[PDB]
């Protein structure tokens, strides 16, 4: 074919794409920053594509839902034909590997719990025994689907809890559940990839923390439409970019060097 | 239909010999995390197999000056087995030439020490000549020291190369017996997770160091546009979705653990 922009699907999420301070004076591909920002520009400069960043229309990752059967979010954008590529904190999920091509995973992570200090849970286990403390996940990824699959004994129960508690235990985005665990005075608790976790608790007013293990263990992968031509390319910019030390650079980059909490 | 081959390579805790193994035959001679794995993908993707023991004892490097690849890598391009079920490193150089599934786990390179060597960390390692310190033959930790371009990592490549008598070891088992029988004069450079399970084992002589030096994943790899590649690798992503993988983890390392909780 000829010469054509790649469309890229991500979504905002804080660090990966950030609206840069100066936003309004900025146009196109310069009004975001972050991680996989600087990720898009170094996997498009390997595999010779020029390209735009487009966030999500509906802000979702991306769920089938039960009754339609349509997919949202990121996932819906290259499932329809809307987008080319969606780079993004995007996890590499069974469901999601049946209907659109993945990288291997650009960086590792697993579920985990987010508390305001001082609350008195350390594990899921703890979570899971008791019912002052309320909990939930992000609507619309892999997380929710994660405990409404569960066969394990304490995910299950903490699902039978989450689905049926009112109000709402569930958050439409990411921000949303950190202002929750923020300003519920420790009666509240939010499920959330150890990646976010780790990147909230290096920001003001430094009021939460990562407790417990992870309870699984996945990765972010780059994801192309099923079968598309540009799956090989951007599989093997992964590897290199992951063998040349690049990613980890990123994260230190995005997560640590300008957190405001310390170490 | 047919069965599949699958290479593989003995080693702890992946694949082991089975107490009196001697009297055994076919799969049954074998047990660990890969031998329950095996079983489990070729049931979640409906076929018979035939483990087999790769023959020269390697993971995978291709010669430069031949070109050939050797090991478990090498049975797969030249068509000799059908699968590997192994804790085989997905790289860029493997991935030009076979299929892998998604990771089935993570890791990373990491130090092992004789418990009270005085080291820390690569850096430390790099800046002194008493330790000696090397690396698995034929492998992913090998290679990534020889392209590393990072200044400490390629600093340790340069001493490692020339080091006389060689650092380097054929087996994961002769690097520990190495750093054991070496009264804190050599230290090993081998993935968090063989270390990991080393260090569970008596006489708890030995400990990792420091961080993981980089961030990686083990997979199910086939030929190149084998037909195996799509089922494999949903099997993989359903067996880490219903935390069986978590489970053969914790049975593999820690149920057994010889050297405290
Ligand atoms: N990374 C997740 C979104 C975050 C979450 O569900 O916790 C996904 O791809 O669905
Ligand atoms: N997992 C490695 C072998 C162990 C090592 O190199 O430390 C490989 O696939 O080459
Ligand atoms: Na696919
Ligand atoms: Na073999
Ligand atoms: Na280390
Ligand atoms: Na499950
Ligand atoms: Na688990």
């Amino acid at each position: 074919g000829a010469n054509k922009t790649v469309v890229v699907t991500t979504i905002l999420e804080s660090p990966y794409v950030m609206m840069k301070k100066n936003h309004e004076m900025l146009e196109g591909n310069e009004r975001y920053e972050g991680y996989c920002v600087d990720l898009a520009a170094e996997i498009a400069k390997h595999c010779g594509f020029k390209y735009k960043l487009t966030i999500v229309g509906d802000g979702k990752y991306g769920a089938r839902d039960a009754d339609t059967k349509i997919w949202n979010g990121m996932v819906g954008e290259l499932v329809y034909g809307k987008a080319d590529i969606a780079i993004a904190p995007l996890t590499i999920t069974y469901v999601r590997e049946e209907v659109i091509d993945f990288s291997k995973p650009f960086m590792s992570l697993g579920i985990s719990i987010m508390i305001k200090k001082g609350t008195p849970i350390e594990s899921a286990e703890d979570l899971s025994k008791q019912t002052e403390i309320a909990y939930g996940t992000l609507d619309s990824g892999s997380t929710k689907e994660f405990f409404r699959r569960s066969k394990i004994a304490v995910f299950d129960k903490m699902w039978t809890y989450m689905r049926s508690a009112e109000p709402s235990v569930f958050v439409r985005t990411t921000a949303e559940g950190v202002a929750r665990v923020r300003k519920s005075k420790g009666k509240y608790a939010y499920l959330l990839e150890s990646t976010m976790n780790e990147y909230i608790e290096q920001r003001k007013p430094c009021d939460t923390m990562k407790v417990g293990g992870n309870l699984d263990s996945k990765g972010y992968g780059i994801a192309t439409p099923k079968g598309s031509s540009l799956g090989n390319a951007v599989n093997l910019a992964v590897l290199k970019l992951s063998e040349q030390g690049v990613l980890d650079k990123l994260k230190n980059k995005w997560w640590y060097d300008k957190g405001e909490c310390g170490s």
